[PDB]
């Protein structure tokens, strides 16, 4: 399985790296494009020649050695953030030889002349590109750093986890009181699920050579004024079910915490309080009553609720409750860049260990429907467009993470 062949067999389109602000180089890609030329090794000949970008898919570039024109006989895919890609001028700056592919060595006669003619004015890689690449992959979370994280088996409490590995900004955490042999939690270092040691007590969230994580390293949460009209216990809303990212569910505000966090319960599936999960009020995972109907999204009603189809108006009268007002959910919709059909590499939020060949299949504003290629649609997930659990084609190869293929 190659992303290159997959994308070529089917003329697929990859989300540009630019859609993923949290990924390596997600902020430094603005001048990468088709017909950028680079210096890369000449495999047809230890030495280098010029290649132009025929096709760009996430981090992956389809390159054609200069002098080939429309002949794709030796086009080859590679990772533009990989270690043998250099800007035009790198050989000359290092005193290295530019040597033509054996295949077109006789196609043109005057090579120096030919390179002045082709490269004069050429777009190439930003300067400092290779330093920026290399800074990109230097993550601030280290092994042995302790964090607070949601308890997989008891969502309403945090427990303490320790970073055992970093791969590509993703952390494999291990619970400090492990309850089985292989007792990890995989998440991005910008996950909204991890917090400084002392977070739970500070905010009123329940809780069950290592050192505390420097509090400054955590993703910043948007500041909210919760002192006028706010959420209040018993208000209804819709919420992506944390145990089932395929579904948006009928839900209720169960606790209003400090700093804007909310304990939310899925009606029909609530124990004691142990199933409450914590979303920030600005979370893209909760929506007002009506969101689903107005947008043609399957709303999942409470377990055991028989009067179908579900009607909110009836459920409000029955449970004697009100909708959280729509204004409480206002938030920007970034111009995220994603388009239906777009390929990318996604985390399977039901088994986060796995990162998978995937496609965006619906966009409702900032909300994406993510499909895992080759698998059942039933298991498509709802994910925000700024999720830190989405990545560009090539990210696995770049960081050394194992990629699951389709099907």
């Amino acid at each position: 399985f190659s992303w290159g062949n997959y994308i070529n067999s089917n003329s697929f389109i990859a989300a540009p790296v630019t859609c993923f602000k949290h990924a390596p180089m997600g902020t430094c890609w603005g001048d990468i494009s088709e017909n950028v030329r680079v210096e890369v090794p000449n495999t047809d000949c230890k030495v280098f020649w010029i290649a132009g970008i025929v096709k760009l898919a996430g981090y992956n570039a389809l390159l054609r050695y200069e002098g080939f024109e429309n002949d794709s006989g030796l086009d080859f895919w590679c990772n533009i953030c990989g270690s043998d890609i250099h800007p035009v001028g790198w050989c000359a700056a290092s005193g290295k030889p530019l040597v033509p592919p054996r295949t077109i060595q006789h196609k043109y006669t005057n090579w120096k002349a030919f390179l002045v003619k082709r490269l004069t004015g050429a777009k190439t890689l930003p300067p400092d590109f290779s330093q920026k690449v290399s800074e990109s992959m230097q993550y601030p979370f280290k092994p042995c750093m302790r964090v607070e994280v949601v308890d997989k088996r008891h969502l309403c409490r945090t427990r303490v986890a320790v970073v055992e590995s970093v791969i590509g900004g993703r952390l494999r955490l291990v619970y400090e009181e492990s309850e089985d042999r292989t007792d990890d939690f995989w998440c991005h270092m910008h996950s909204p699920l991890i917090h400084h040691i002392g977070w739970s007590r500070s905010i009123g969230h329940r809780f069950k050579g290592h050192f505390d994580t420097p509090p400054h390293l955590f993703a910043k949460v948007k500041e909210v004024d919760q002192s006028g009209e706010w959420f209040k216990e018993g208000m209804k809303l819709e919420a992506i079910d944390p145990l089932n990212l395929s579904t948006i569910c009928v839900a209720t505000i169960r606790k209003v915490l400090a700093d804007g966090f909310l304990m939310i319960g899925i009606d029909g599936s609530e124990a004691d309080g142990s199933d409450w999960f914590c979303y920030h009020a600005t979370s893209p995972s909760i929506f007002p009553v009506g969101f689903c109907e107005i947008n043609m999204i399957e709303l999942t009603p409470p377990r055991g609720y028989t009067k179908l189809p579900f009607k909110w108006f009836d459920y409000l009268r029955e449970t004697g409750s009100i909708a959280a007002p729509v204004k409480l959910f206002n938030k920007d919709v970034p111009n995220h860049g994603f388009r239906v059909g777009m390929k990318l590499e996604a985390v399977d939020l039901m088994e986060p260990r796995l990162i998978c060949v995937a496609t965006v299949t619906r966009i409702i504003h900032r909300l994406l429907r993510i499909h895992f290629d080759g698998w059942e649609e039933e298991y498509d997930q709802w994910v925000d467009c700024e999720s830190p659990d989405l990545y560009p084609v090539g990210w696995c190869q770049l960081t050394g993470y194992q990629l699951q293929p389709p099907a």
